[PDB]
């Protein structure tokens, strides 16, 4: 349901938000190589991928990743890791928005997510524009599982405009604000946010919609099971902001969902 191309972009991606939870990749040399214990990024070692950045325990919420450059592919890859342990994140999630009219008029940002961003952006901008005058033929793309497509979605929204565009490619990440931030998400120009969901992923159900939550459109949606190979059928695109057909169904969601996209991700160590 989604073309050849896409479907490597997103399983690229993947591979690159899973590579944030191994611990060698949180503060390491610069220059080196980004590998993954447990063959966690096969696509990642396969490209001359190195560090430009890298990060842990950063500014207030933690924020932990890499900075990467993809000679092979020609990328420039901000991937922020999600939480170290998802299952007690999940349940001390608090809902508590906030008013970003920063990023966007009438908008309102989970405090949590919208702090955490702000905490670090200053640097990590830095360091992206140093690598983009640095390599200008190179495209800029942010990532991140869980609560790390997050802060992509977030950093996205607040750096583009700036003369580079920036993707974004969130995996099972959470909803992020209010219906105008939404909204400002589903149109906004300079890079496309690519918001991927699994069958009944808890985590892109949180926060509640009853608490003033909405989703950016689109949506897409991996209908094949957890533990089971992706392959480009089993991506269907879902339109509308807030729209039901994808993940966000009214049936039992399920955590080790959240843990499978394309392959294993969270569990690097």
């Amino acid at each position: 349901e989604v073309s050849q191309d896409l479907f490597n972009q997103f399983n690229l991606f993947a591979q690159y938000s899973a590579a944030a939870y191994c611990g060698k990749n949180n503060d390491a040399p610069a220059g080196t190589n980004i590998t993954c214990t447990g063959n966690a990024c096969p696509e990642v070692e396969k490209a001359d991928a190195t560090f430009l950045y890298s990060f842990e325990d950063s500014g207030v919420g933690d924020v932990t990743g890499f900075l990467a450059l993809d000679n092979t592919n020609k990328l420039i890859v901000l991937s922020f890791r999600g939480s170290r342990s998802i299952e007690n994140w999940i349940g001390n999630l608090n809902f508590d928005l906030k008013e970003i009219n920063d990023i966007c008029s009438g908008c309102r940002g989970h405090d949590g997510f919208t702090s955490s961003w702000r905490s670090v952006a200053d640097t990590l901008r830095q360091k992206v524009e140093d690598a983009v005058r640095e390599h200008p033929d190179y495209r800029v793309v942010f990532t991140g599982h869980s609560l790390g497509g997050a802060l992509a979605t977030v950093a996205g929204a607040d750096l583009r405009g700036n003369g580079y565009d920036i993707d974004v490619f969130s995996y099972g990440a959470p909803r992020v604000g209010n219906r105008a931030f939404a909204e400002f998400l589903t149109v906004q120009t300079g890079g496309t946010l690519y918001r991927i969901t699994h069958t009944n992923d808890i985590v892109p159900r949180l926060p509640p919609r009853e608490f003033g939550y909405s989703h950016s459109s689109p949506e897409y949606w991996i209908k094949s099971g957890t533990l089971v190979p992706v392959t480009r059928n089993d991506i269907v695109k879902i339109e509308g902001i807030d729209a039901t057909g994808g993940n966000n169904q009214p049936n039992i969601p399920d955590i080790p969902a959240h843990l499978w996209y394309f392959g294993l991700i969270g569990t690097c160590l």
